[PDB]
């Protein structure tokens, strides 16, 4: 059930481990939680990030949850 | 400020409007809210979707009562 998620407009990877990825973007922080997560690609110049893994939840902007 | 979001494991587009897209995926529904949103690509064989626009929020899994029933 592995999924690949790609997003632009990302300004920074705040933190990453296989259970959670925190990304900083336009309206705040995006939280991706799950298991076996991994950063597949990152290009801050282009504001591009690619993530893969077993996704349980996606929350954005994290400050409103 | 326009963002591009692509996701795999998508089985169905529940509903689409330039301000909200509801997609059915593995654990339930993913809600993408914002403005001038558009679905640029949808391939159900591959389970792939590509969305673009101004994203204000992403909630997954969405609350059952907020699905488009």
């Amino acid at each position: 059930n592995r999924q690949f998620l790609s997003l632009t407009g990302v300004s920074k990877v705040q933190s990453f481990d296989p259970k959670e990825i925190l990304l900083e973007t336009i309206q705040g922080v995006l939280s991706i939680k799950g298991e076996k997560l991994g950063i597949k690609h990152l290009d801050l110049k282009a504001g591009q990030v690619e993530v893969e893994g077993l996704i349980d939840a996606l929350v954005y902007p994290l400050e409103h949850h």
